[PDB]
This record gives C-alpha cells, structure tokens and sequence, in this order.
C-alpha cells in the first residue's frame, strides 16, 4: 500500500473512533458530532501532511532493513500513521489558536476557522483545545499497550510546551524585553536592538522546529523501536538547522510571494515581526537605511509597508540568502554524514526531509 | 504541618522548578520568566483552592488509617499537593480561555487576565495554553517513577477532554441543535425546547463536575494507592450529584447575588445561558409567562433583563430549589452510605466535600 493512501485511510479510522467514542462515552448528540467532524476536516486536512508523513517515511526506512512478521510491519505502519496524525492535529491546534491570536484572515486560501459564520471566536478557541485533546485520546487508545507509550507521551508533551514557549517568544519579539510587564501596555521597540540572529534563532527553534522536524523524526524512531540507531544530539542539531532554514523561506515568502500563491496576504512588516528579512537587513544597513526602516516598520499604512519592501529590495538580501543557503547545505550534509555512523537508513530519511524542504 | 501551608509551600516549589527549567532547558530570559511568574500567580492564586485541597484531604484521610514510614507520609502529601496544583492550573487554563471566549470583564473582583494592559488576547490565549502545559511538566517531573503515573495521566487526559466537551455543550446551549453548522451564523433558539433538565445536566456534568469533583477525589485515591478501597461507579455518581448541585448554586447566584459579593456582574440572562433558573422557570410556567420570557431572554437591554428577573422572582423558584436541595441531600447521604461498605475514610472525605459545597 502507498504511504499516503495509508495515511489518509488512518485519518478516516481515527475520525470514526473519536466521534464514535464521543457518542458512547461523552453523551454527544448527532448534530454536535457533525459540527466536530466538520471542524476536524477543516482544520486537519488540505495541507501536504509533511509532518505526519515524515513519521511514516522514517518508519518505512527501518522496515526495509529490520526483520519482522507481516502483521508487525502493518502494526508499525499503523502506529506511524496514528503518530503522524497526532502531530497533524497538534499543528491544527496551533494554527486555529494562532490565527485567532493574530487576527488572521486567511490560511491556505480559505478563511481561518474562527471566521467561519457558525464558528466564531467563542467556539474556535475551544475547538482548538479539543484538537489538542484528541492527540492524547488517540495516543492512549492506539498505544495503550505499546512499550514506547511513555517515551512518546513525554516527548510529545515537551514539544507541545516548547511550541507554546516559541509562540510567546514570537508574539513578544517586537517589544523590548526589559519593558515586558502585564500591568503596562507594550510599546513596539524603537531601537530594534533585539533583532539579532541569535534572538531570531531562538524564536524559530521553539516556535517551529520542535513540532515540524524534531517530533516527526523522533516519533518515527519511537514507533520503530529504533531510538538506539541514532545519537539523539545529532538528531536535535539537524532538526534545528533544517527547521531554521524552513522558517527563513517562510519569512522571505511572507514579504515577496504574491498573496494568491502564498495562501495569505503577508503582514510580517505591519506586525513588526522579527523576520529573517528584518534581522538580515539590520545586519548590513547604513545609518540612513536604519532610520528609514525605523520610521516605517510595524505600521498598517501601505505607503510605509512599501517603503520597507523598497528598502529590502535595494539591500540585496538575495545575496545574504544564497550565502545562508550555502552554509546550511554544508552543515546539513555534515550532520547527515555524522548520522550514517549509526544509521544509514535514518540518515537517508533526514536526507529526504532536507530535499523536501530545500526545494518547495 | 497544616494542610494549607503545605499546599502553598509546594506552589512556591513548583513555580521555582518550572521557571528554573525554562531558564536551563528552554532558553528563557529573565524578563519573560518574570512575565510567566506574574501570569502564574495571577491566574492560579487567590481562590479557595477547593479542588487542589480535596486531593490533599483525601490523601490525609488514608494516611490516618494506613501504616507508613514518616518519609512515605511526606512523599504522599507532597504528591497530593503536586496533584492538587495540576488541577488548580488546569482550572486556571480553563478560566483564562473561557474569559476570553465569553468576553468576560472581571473574575474574583479583578480584571480577567486578557484585559490586563500588557497581556492582551494575543498573549492570553497562549498563556492559557502554557498553564495547561505546565500540568504535564509537573506530572512528568514529580511523578516520573511513580506506579500511579500512567493512571494519573490517563485520567487527567480524559477529564481535560470532558471539560472541553462541556464547554462546547455550554457555548452551544442557546442554539437549536439541528441548526448547528459551521457555514451559517447561529440564531438563538426561539422555542427553548432544548432547555430541559436532562440537557442541563449534560452541560454541567461535562463542563464542571469532572474537573471540580471527580478529578480531585480520584487523584487523591491515586496518590494514596487506594483506588481499590472504592467502587469507582459510586465515586462517579456522587461526584456528578455534588457537582450538579454546585452549579445550580452558581446559576442562582449569577442572577441574584450582588456583583461586589459575586466577584462579577452576572450576564447569564443576556448570554441566553441554559441556567437552572431558565430551565426550572420553563418547567412550571404558564403560556403567558413562557411568551414573556421568550420576548426578553438573551438580550443586552437592561429593561428586558429586569423583566426576566421579575419573572423568576414571581415564579417562586426558591420552592423548586429547596425541593432540589432536599433530594440532593437525600441522594448524597445514600451514596456516602454505599461508600462506607469499602472505605469509611473515603466516605468521610466525600462527606467533607459535600459540607463545603452545601454551606458556602
Ligand atoms: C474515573 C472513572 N470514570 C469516570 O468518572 C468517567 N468514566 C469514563 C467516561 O465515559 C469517559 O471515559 C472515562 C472517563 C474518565 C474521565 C472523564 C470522562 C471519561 C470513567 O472511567
Ligand atoms: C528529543 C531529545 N531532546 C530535544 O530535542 C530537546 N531536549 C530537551 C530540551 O532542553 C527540552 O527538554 C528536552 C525536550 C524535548 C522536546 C522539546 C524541548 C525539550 C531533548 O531531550
Ligand atoms: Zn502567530
Ligand atoms: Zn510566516
Ligand atoms: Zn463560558
Ligand atoms: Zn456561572
């Protein structure tokens, strides 16, 4: 069976299980089960499934080199699918709540969930809660007797928490740290002293890399009982490297990709986000360019957003990007090498993960 | 050591642990650690700690009748405190997000968290996420090697999920079920056909009773290794009974308790909530009273909210309440009796839980 068709079948199975359980154990009525079915589909489906499919790919890698009964191969693949969906639903929770937090309009060329007419924020916040809750329901049902249960739950728990911490670092990235205070409304930075590479890297490490790269790779290893085939410090390193790269592309696209292809009107400039573009521009700008960026950044006004796009264009950030891209290609190749000392198989899975990131 | 002083000490310990971990493992800076410290304190402290303290009381019950080394008594009490705080922080998550969902203004005579000037909704939604995440961090740190770890996590997971389902039943309680649809903005019911006792009971069972009564009682049993001293079906039954009673009081107070003593301006009428008052009033009203209630319920206008209060006053709902209260007193006493067949100790803890509910 092809990997994707398997993965999607398991979605239907998991859906049926969740909704059936709601009826038998939580007293749900048919109409509210229908609302939750629609919410699930709308929030969990329509993407590329890159994350969930990475768990399946890693597991398939190991299957090709490890002796097992056919029923065990099936169980492993079914576990990798279930695990893949836990990450997809975790993502879905974070996109629902982030979209509400950020006042976002669209996502993937469709309205954000909370904007649907029969949803509203009042229900969407709690729908997002449920999305994450279903990750735990899945795990305890399908993995109840599995040896990896505790390691999987503890890892998932830490990556969820890292993710929420990342969100905090992202939403507070335009404030001055010394001024954070629940009692006082937060001014936007005027010095941009905190728009540095290290500060950027911390935001991206936590807000994206743990759930997008570390978790799929390590879940793949856990459902394969293969964690001893890797040096976990190397899996971490490569994950952060690849994840940082992924985000830099997303940061570049928010500004320069046309909204129809993007799935979104980009607002990082107006939101004063600590993007790769802002940081890289500040890292090469002259005094006059810095003052012009400060006078225009983080304002709704289109004339000022255009001035910021103009400064980025004239600053030749394509050069800085190609240079970054070079160095990442270099570092990721070294780490893949270091990954072959213990698992050719695993190193190859990371190679595929890198190819799918580095192309898109 | 008195129970409360213990409980509060452990808060400080747990806080220190969480924030120290953020610094050593999640790269937090001092200012953001301060913001999270303040968020924690503001959202987790200032209540009566009824929930968390119930875990401690149940554990203390068992300590009085079970032979243990002193260091084991301490470990049990420390575990009951940690477990108590997991429930308090779970509550804190739900109050933060509910207050945002409902557009609430005050809670406990202070502004809701999201209304603080340096918070805003953008951060509060994610602060609420973190609150729940800290429940898992606590459990995996303090209970790592405990035999009850898996049972505790699986129970906590199910009660969290019940709670979110309860929230869904509560926020959708003024809509007609057959009309729920993410695509269509939801009209308020015009028939109030779904304002029944059974429908009420389902909302309260899930939205309140599982986290407020079932979880503290059962956590108490789990940290005591005492789950075999009870018939779990009876613990469930008594929990739902007592929890339903607790909510009926809260429903009555929302309408009739003056806002300074309440901690809150009550808006259940304007919000068209399926309250005990609405359901009990509909269960005894004549045709003209029903039409007057329909013409005024679920509107912001003070004149109409007063008309609804007037209808409730003239309808003599104090009689229905005393009758309900009677029957609950009766049923809870029977269940406590049925609880003594296996644990006098546990039945007594439930007796205390009932006395603290039935008085306030
Ligand atoms: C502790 C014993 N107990 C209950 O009190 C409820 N019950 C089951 C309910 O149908 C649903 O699944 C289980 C569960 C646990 C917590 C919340 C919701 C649920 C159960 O096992
Ligand atoms: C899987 C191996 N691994 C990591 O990649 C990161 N690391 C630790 C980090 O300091 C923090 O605690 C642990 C953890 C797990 C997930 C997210 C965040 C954290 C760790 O053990
Ligand atoms: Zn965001
Ligand atoms: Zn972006
Ligand atoms: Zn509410
Ligand atoms: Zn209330």
């Amino acid at each position: 069976m092809a990997s994707m068709e398997r993965f999607l079948s398991v979605y239907d199975e998991v859906q049926a299980f969740l909704l059936d359980q709601l009826q038998s154990k939580y007293e749900i009525d048919p109409n509210r089960a229908r609302y939750l079915r629609i919410m699930m589909d709308t929030t969990c489906l329509g993407g590329k499934y890159f994350r969930g499919m990475t768990v399946v790919n890693v597991a398939e890698g190991f299957l090709a080199v490890t002796q097992h009964d056919e029923a065990t191969k099936e169980r492993i693949l079914h576990d990798a699918c279930v695990g893949g969906w836990m990450i997809e639903f975790l993502q879905a929770h974070y996109l629902v709540e982030d979209d509400i937090m950020d006042g976002s309009v669209m996502r993937r060329g469709k309205p954000c969930w909370y904007r649907f007419p029969g949803v509203t924020t009042q229900c969407a916040i709690n729908d997002g809660i449920i999305l994450k809750s279903w990750t735990q329901i899945m795990a305890w049902h399908y993995f109840a007797d599995r040896p990896f249960l505790k390691d999987l739950l503890c890892l998932f728990q830490k990556v969820d928490y890292a993710t929420a911490v990342g969100q905090m670092y992202d939403v507070t990235s335009m404030c001055d740290s010394n001024k954070l205070d629940p009692e006082v409304a937060q001014p936007m930075t005027t010095d941009f002293a905190e728009f540095t590479p290290a500060i950027y890297k911390r935001i991206v490490k936590y807000k994206t890399t743990f759930y997008t790269y570390l978790l799929p790779l390590v879940m793949g290893l856990l459902v394969s009982e293969a964690a001893a085939s890797v040096e976990m410090n190397l899996v971490e390193r490569v994950a952060h490297l690849i994840g940082e790269y992924f985000q830099v592309q997303d940061d570049v696209m928010d500004c320069f990709t046309p909204p129809e292809q993007l799935g979104k009107v980009g607002t990082d400039i107006e939101d004063a986000k600590c993007s790769w573009l802002a940081v890289t521009f500040l890292g090469k700008a002259n005094a006059a360019q810095v003052a012009e960026f400060k006078a225009n950044y983080g304002e709704k006004d289109p004339a000022k957003v255009a001035v910021v796009k103009r400064l980025y264009s004239k600053a030749n950030l394509q050069a800085d990007f190609a240079a970054y891209e070079a160095e990442v290609v270099r570092e990721v190749e070294s780490l893949i090498e270091q990954l072959k000392v213990k698992s050719p198989t695993f190193a190859e899975s990371v190679a595929v993960v890198w190819e799918k990131t580095h192309k898109r």
